Parts: C-alpha cells; structure tokens; sequence
C-alpha cells in the first residue's frame, strides 16, 4: 500500500528501529516517512555508543513541519522502542490527529518495555512509561505486537498458562487493539524448548452476532544467540502482510514469521561464519543481514503452520 509515519530511532551502523522498519516497508512498497527519535552510531547493545536524542519539542517541529505543507495525511502509522515519558505523550497527540485525515489510520504500537527469562519484574525503560502506555498509548492502538512480560506489564496480570494467555490478550482487545499478537513466551508448547512459541487474536465485527475473534498460534524453531532489532523488523512485517490480509490475522503472521526464520539463520550463518566454530560472535557480526535478505523479506517462503485457537 502506501503511506507509513514511522517514529523510531535511527543507528549509522546496523539495524535497529527504522533501520530495521525502512528497508522492508520499502521493497514491500510503503511510502515509509521517518521521523527519527534517536541518532546514535549503534544500538547500545555494542561496548561503546555515541549520538544525540530528540526531545519532545523537536519531534513537534518536525510535525508542524509536516501540517504546515498539508502532507501530514498517512494510512498505518508506526512507533517501537522509547526512553522518554514526554516523547511518547506527544506521539499520542500526532497519532490522534492523523485518523481524523484519515479514518482507515490503523497505530501500529510495539510496547517495548522490557525482557522476560522466567517470570519477574523490572525492564528496559524507566518504569514511568508504564502508565503512559497503559492508561494513553495502547487505549488508541490498532495492532501490539508485545512481549509475554511487556503483556503481564499492561495487563498487570502475570501468565500461567495457555489460556490465561488467552485471556491477558481479551484484556488487551477490550483495551483498544482489534489485534494483539505476543511475539514471544516462557510458555513451553507442543514441540520441545527446542521451540518459541507466539500467540495471536482478532476482535471483529458483523452487525448484531456482534461478537467474532480469531486466535491462533505460532511456533518457530529458536535460534542459539542474542539479537537485537528483531521485534522492530516483525511489527514493520506484520504492517505489510495485515495490510494485505484486512481480515485474516492468521494469513499474516504466517508470512511474517516466516521471513523471520531467513533473515535470522542466514544472520546467523554469516554471523557465526566469522569465528566458525569457536567463540561467540560479536554484537558487530550479529547485526541482521537484512540487505542479503532482500530476496527473502520479500517473497516468504511460508515455513511455520499455525492452529487457529
Ligand atoms: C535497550 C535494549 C538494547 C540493548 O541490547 N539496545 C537498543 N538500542 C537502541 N538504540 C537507540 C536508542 C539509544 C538510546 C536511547 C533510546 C534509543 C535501540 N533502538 C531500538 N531498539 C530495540 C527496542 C530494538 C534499541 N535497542
């Protein structure tokens, strides 16, 4: 389709936030429009990193920007990883005007807070933005695509289960989102930990018989390492494929993990490629091969089944 506002941060080497979201939203054919939070040489994953962050009153420069031209209309719009409280306010002022331009304006929101290992408590981000995503970020969000801890976070409800899964998420709908799909659990699933499990559910509609959701559930085969990007680069993928897929959360998430699987073992690939076999690869050889992945981001080879509900 076409036209995506994406807030993200932006690294010279590497691919991180829109470094990750560009490419693919590109080749796909959106018309990504980048506002970069953040311009710094690395993610800060590396030893060393350097550069300059964008604070709320600049993000709004750039925006008035954008109004002031009148080319401030965008069907999606996308927003991941932030640090600051104020930034992510303002972000919601932006998101809110532009469905006024435009009806069909799905947020895409990746609620990036923090990691999970098993079951806990503290994250990535102060933990002041809790608040701001509960109470005013996901209330105007379309589609989270959240950690199983970033969920327990919102939700404050902590996962026990498969369906208590299920139920985190319902929290979720009722919450705003028509879609919520947890990337990633602790949740051991019909296959062995050899394995990662996924979750995913689409509250529809049809007139009266009011009532319609879809789940279903991915397992993708784990991969032995430490990447960085790869929620940035599922949101921008999913974006894509629910784009084509309105009414089929199913149909998605297939063709976007699947891409996964290649940019990753082929990141791997080379990444281990450059020590063979013996010793770990660093944050530098990590980095996705998201270039060499021009063929396969593009057309998904579909290699992951899903069970709806
Ligand atoms: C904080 C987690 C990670 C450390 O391995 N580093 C990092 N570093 C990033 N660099 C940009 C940045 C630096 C400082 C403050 C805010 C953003 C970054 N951008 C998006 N992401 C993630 C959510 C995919 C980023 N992650």
């Amino acid at each position: 389709e076409c036209r995506v506002l994406s807030i993200q941060s932006h690294v010279v080497r590497g691919y991180v936030g829109n470094r990750a979201a560009t490419f693919p939203l590109q080749v796909l054919g959106f018309e990504v429009d980048a506002v970069n939070s953040v311009q710094f040489s690395n993610h800060t994953g590396y030893s060393h990193w350097k550069g300059q962050v964008l604070n709320s009153d600049e993000l709004q420069e750039l925006y008035d920007g954008l109004k002031l031209n009148h080319v401030n209309q965008y069907d999606y719009v996308l927003t991941g990883y932030t640090r600051d409280k104020s930034f992510l306010a303002m972000v919601v002022d932006i998101v809110q005007e532009l469905k006024q331009q435009n009806p069909r304006l799905v947020y895409v929101c990746d609620p990036v807070m923090g990691d999970q290992r098993n079951g806990e408590g503290a994250m990535y981000v102060p933990d002041d933005l809790l608040p701001v995503y509960r109470e005013k970020v996901v209330p105007v969000a379309d589609i989270i695509t959240p950690n199983q801890f970033e969920a327990e976070l919102l939700t404050g409800r902590k996962i026990h289960s498969q369906e208590e899964a299920l139920e985190v998420m319902d929290m979720l709908h009722s919450m705003g989102p028509d879609t919520v799909v947890i990337t990633s659990s602790n949740l051991l699933s019909p296959r062995g930990s050899d394995y990662l499990m996924a979750l995913g559910s689409q509250r529809t509609r049809a007139p009266d018989g009011s009532v319609v959701t879809q789940r279903i559930r991915m397992e993708m085969h784990k991969v032995d390492a430490v990447f960085v990007g790869t929620g940035d680069l599922f949101a921008a993928m999913l974006l894509a494929w629910t784009h084509k897929h309105p009414n089929n959360l199913k149909v998605a998430c297939e063709k976007t993990v699947s891409a996964m699987h290649h940019v990753l073992q082929r990141t791997i690939k080379c990444a281990k490629a450059k020590s063979g076999e013996g010793v770990k690869p660093s944050p530098a050889q990590l980095e996705l091969r998201m270039v060499q992945s021009k063929k396969d981001i593009e057309s998904p080879e579909i290699v992951v089944q899903a069970t709806v509900l």
